[PDB]
């Protein structure tokens, strides 16, 4: 792969070279181990969260008294648990024979926090198997495990899915890269008030921005299209998460 | 290109190897020859297809009594039939000199279906000599033969130009991967209603969502967004393809 | 890296060799060079500049007794070096030890000049020493110069950041490709009226599309929406430059 030739950038002003944390270093080759290994798509969707984000609010009293902040996240990873159940080639991992899909028959999603050093992906195991708040204290202790330098690398291993929130910066989608040799990742942005057609006039909906990146050689354009179809319909009612 | 490390996926639970069917592997190899080789852009519009929809569904009886059903489909083949003879670099391909483009003078494009055993890409030949009601049959017929095993790899042959529709499943917009030897593929998703500025208040219009990817060593910026503009300006008033 | 193989294209109809000027060769080879190199993000955002054209358009007077026509691109410029002075990880580049960033303290920036013979990108030298009329009258004789082959190769250099603009022919949002050793490019589209929920109705505003790509070894997910939701924030209220 032909390198970038290498530029004198002092020629044009002032130059001060910082250095990379190990940790910045590790992320950088990774991602590149998966931009050249991975034939990315995004899909992108937005779902209905009104009702989803009415749930979370009237929830802040339950949340408090049990010391966890009810946020999104566990509300995101629940959906996709379920999902990634429901649609196991997301679930899964092409073996490297390049000939078979080693299907996970476990649920294990990290998600990613943005760190000084730099990105950490801490994982939480069996989300199929815990509640909102079991799952949101979880996910408030290894961010913080994280920022602290305390995660041991054993919590950022074996992960079948990786969610990256952004919603609390901003931005309208964005295409994020697959963290080989997982499957699918998925980006989520700023919720907006936006005007939904209802038949007859434009209601206002609360709508979440999510962009699905997958690796096309193992999850074609519709199997991609049905999984964030059915995350959105799981959003704008988690009672279906029930049935 | 560095490979990804292996993993003992079972080390964090019960897994279970699935194959790839030969296809699978074939489309596999073929996306990633794709994606190290064409660097992609991906270029976003969305069309009114307010009026379209309409002629779609009056049109309705004289569909039925051909026998074809009439979809959106015809009427994007049809409007990218025109459009590819008005921006020959599109219908074209890079010699492997890497320093001419073969323009192709003749229009036939595929489209993408998404059978049990993988992606099928049957190609309908000259479609600026077919009419709406040809190309609604024909395009069903290969579709069928396609799910059926039956296409003969002649009709996935010499394509230039490769429509991707998932407006059926859903999505607000995804960035499909080039065909290559192709140099542009449109994506094209779910139609929503949406409120459109008229100058003085917002009208319900019904926009279909595009997303172009291109290769662009062969395609620059504006002419790709030159292309889907003319594209969303034909699929609002399909009689300038007339003129 | 797998080569696409050769199909002989004058078997499906009459074809035509047109030739690569150099340029277009040189853009072709510097893109893909940059996309095998560079694991690319893009983030999203649109900004309100419903303000800032009124701006732009009562400056009119201004603007003509000066001789520059102003446009919305000295006003990209001056926002984005503001910026690029906030945020400095986006102003530098990767060391080729790989293990160490070059933070240049200078602002230069591109500007994507589509011309006959290919893409120019045209560089403004401290863009962040220069007022909006400057700006104005100096990207305006670098793009003509660019389209009448006078522009000396000393001016196609050493940039720390592209701006590529098809606002002017449409689209909704692209994902444009980093010049390396550059670190960040934006893309910007075509500015529609928009409903924006006020809290109460949805107000009619006038939302510029952006679209940041950036090269996720440098720069986080984080980091990039942060970078362009302080964007849009300036561009809703250039007064902000003056604090």
């Amino acid at each position: 792969i032909p390198p970038i030739p290498p530029v004198d950038f002092a020629k044009y002003g002032e130059i001060e070279e910082v250095p990379m944390t190990r940790l910045m270093q590790i992320g950088a080759t990774n991602l590149h181990r998966s931009w050249l290994n991975v034939p990315h798509v995004t899909q992108f969707e937005s779902a209905d969260i009104t009702e989803l984000e009415a749930f979370r609010v009237a929830q802040k009293a339950v949340a408090k008294k049990a010391g966890v902040k009810l946020t999104v996240l566990p509300l995101l990873l629940k959906a996709c648990a379920y999902l990634l159940k429901e649609l196991p080639d997301f679930n899964s991992s092409l073996a490297p024979s390049g000939q078979a899909l080693i299907r996970k028959k476990y649920v294990h999603i990290g998600f990613a926090v943005d760190t000084p050093d730099g990105l950490l992906v801490p994982v939480i195991r069996n989300v199929d198997q815990k509640s909102l708040l079991q799952l949101a204290a979880e996910a408030a202790e290894l961010a913080e495990k994280a920022r602290s330098k305390k995660l041991g690398a054993d919590a950022m291993q074996g992960a079948c899915f990786t969610i990256s929130s952004l919603g609390h910066i901003g931005g309208t989608a964005f295409t994020p890269i697959v963290n080989a040799p997982e499957v699918a990742i998925l980006g989520v942005s700023k919720a907006s008030m936006q005007p939904v057609w209802d038949g007859k006039a434009f209601q206002p909906r609360l709508m979440l921005p999510l962009s699905l990146s997958y690796d096309h050689r193992v999850i074609n354009g519709a199997a991609a299209a049905r999984f964030t179809k059915r995350l959105g319909d799981l959003l704008a009612d988690i009672r279906a998460i029930l049935l």
